């Protein structure tokens, strides 16, 4: 039932998922100049070259590229992480304006998309036992900005024809996510929530500092796909984005001196 829309949106979460006023909500605002350099923070690793990409999803509020993670095909490690955390999706929030789109802010500047790298810890059975745990998931958080084309986004681009309306899913192999980080990964770190309902507080959010360029051809694809289903008034997926959340006891570590 929840959405974007006025009365299902942000907003109004809190009505049907209490957890939304909770103490560690996400995203949130990055203030650099409040955001401490931790020197204990160990190298990020990431180690995706046997990473298998298996479908491509409309879900009604954004698109997933789904991942096999039944071994350590696709895992992060280092950073704030104790353990190994496999890639079980990933996915945009956008805008329908290249000024806003991106769910975390630094210093109040909104990007105009953000991508969400979705990992969990194999310190638990499986993503639905992870989810329940504070340790549980670990979100690599990449902002977009509209400047020179991807080229390792076009492979999604070139199939969201087929995805225009939530329920349609297609086969969606070989795509390789490296082809999606910026130069830099230096990054900033705290501990939150999915961004969606249920919104439930086990993410160790991985915000990397350098955002990745898309073309305005790119991003206008983004926007041409649907909320609804096939036959129901269309709705344009945009603007799919939660809003900065109180920060309250939390603190911000960056990577970087
Ligand atoms: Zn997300």
């Amino acid at each position: 039932h929840w959405g974007y829309g006025k009365h299902n949106g942000p907003e109004h979460w809190h009505k049907d998922f209490p957890i939304a006023k909770g103490e560690r909500q996400s995203p949130v605002d990055i203030d650099t100049h409040t955001a401490k350099y931790d020197p204990s923070l160990k190298p990020l690793s990431v180690s995706y070259d046997q990473a298998t990409s298996l479908r491509i999803l409309n879900n009604g509020h954004a698109f997933n590229v789904e991942f096999d993670d039944s071994q350590d095909k696709a895992v992060l490690k280092g950073g704030p992480l104790d353990g190994t955390y496999r890639l079980i999706q990933f996915h945009f929030h956008w805008g329908s304006l290249d000024g806003q789109g991106s769910e975390h802010t630094v210093d109040k500047k909104k990007y105009a998309a953000e991508l969400h790298l979705v990992h969990w810890n194999t310190k638990y059975g499986d993503f639905g036992k992870a989810v329940q745990q504070p340790d549980g998931l670990a979100v690599l958080g990449i902002f977009l900005k509209v400047g020179s084309a991807k080229p390792g986004l076009q492979k999604v681009v070139d199939v969201l024809d087929s995805i225009k309306t939530k329920g349609k899913s297609a086969d969606f192999t070989n795509f390789d996510p490296r082809g999606l980080l910026p130069e830099s990964l230096d990054y900033w770190t705290y501990p939150g929530s999915l961004t969606t309902p249920p919104l439930l507080e086990c993410v160790t959010w991985i915000v990397l500092k350098e955002p990745i360029s898309v073309s305005s051809e790119q991003v206008l694809k983004f926007r041409k796909l649907n909320f609804n289903g096939e036959g129901e008034p269309e709705e344009l997926m945009v603007d799919n984005w939660r809003p900065a959340q109180p920060l309250k006891n939390r603190q911000i570590k960056a990577s970087f001196k």
